[PDB]
């Protein structure tokens, strides 16, 4: 039942984009936990989908220290499990509420931005951006949920990179407040700083 | 920072439907924690939205035992906070992964069902239903995450009621496995059993 994730061998299977696995890559790099970052092309996906017991990516393939292979699914469930394992998910339920309130807003905004890339909404987008900006201005701590980085600050990085690609010229005050969080993650999580500098430059 | 939710006065503001607040109502009734279940019409929403500091429902208005009024937002963040407070969120990160994997599947399926009511997909629906049915058949416990009810078993109830309204004649084997979970929640959580019997019969 306990996968012993600190020691376990970890392989992340996803496409060669940031997308919905970037948050997992950021948690593992923040924790300085090594993993195989396996980037799958859509040319390779049909054959991989046929031999493996899953139908969507990302999957985290865990090999426990005792040799047991377990395939984990559901991107945010994986990210939260890894964050809890490596001390990136707060210390009590009140802090976790702050994490999860912000992640609800930023996850929803991410999915709205993703859906508008090729469909053809600044109002629905503005609503999320105002809520995020408001929470960031009201906080009484350096990071979203307290004095130290948690999963919510890591997902802010995902959100910034998505707004830069999908909404480059959008000029909302929330962008500056998000960038402040990112600056603090880079300062305090040298594994993230190095990863962002070295990761593949991708469009999405 | 700690709202003292066991003792705090709680008012839930949402529309007079099950919708996205039913999970919160189920947690509180499972815990036998009293709350004001305030059901707002769309006739009343414009005026309420103008005087209060929020722009969407549900909101949980908490009055702590020391008299402090705090408005909580984000339906799933509220539900998880309440589940943690009342012992409905497992005991370790491995159990929580089981909760959150299942809630990812059932939340996604719920949102897909909601979006298809008036838009005009059995494939995308079938994918979620097969994954849910598969996890339910593979489990080595009475409930989704272990021997006792958690938030994931409560959201199964939300999913059943939604499939009954939106997909009455759909005949998938996952429906029976979901109904088994619901039967066990009713048996083991007398507060849920009573609530389901007494709650307003609504369309959505």
């Amino acid at each position: 039942m306990d996968l012993q994730l600190k020691q376990a061998k970890l392989r992340l299977l996803y496409f060669n984009i940031r997308g919905r696995a970037e948050l997992i890559r950021l948690v593992l790099n923040a924790a300085e936990k090594d993993f195989e970052d396996v980037r799958v092309s859509e040319t390779e996906w049909p054959s991989l989908k046929s031999k493996m017991p899953f139908n969507q990516l990302p999957v985290l393939e865990v090999t426990t220290p005792n040799g047991q292979k377990v395939m984990l699914t559901e991107s945010m469930a994986i990210a939260r499990l890894l964050a809890r394992t490596f001390g990136l998910y707060g210390d009590n339920a009140a802090e976790v509420y702050l994490i999860e309130r912000m992640n609800s807003l930023t996850s929803s905004l991410l999915e709205e931005i993703y859906a508008l890339g090729l469909k053809k909404e600044a109002e629905h987008l503005h609503e999320y951006m105002n809520a995020i900006e408001m929470a960031l201005k009201e906080r009484k701590s350096t990071f979203i949920a307290g004095p130290r980085v948690t999963l919510a600050d890591l997902q802010v990085i995902v959100l910034i990179d998505t707004m830069n690609k999908f909404l480059p010229n959008t000029k909302h005050e929330c962008k500056d407040k998000l960038d402040e969080i990112k600056e603090g993650v880079i300062r305090t999580k040298p594994g993230v700083a190095r990863y962002l500098r070295s990761r593949p430059a991708t469009d999405f």
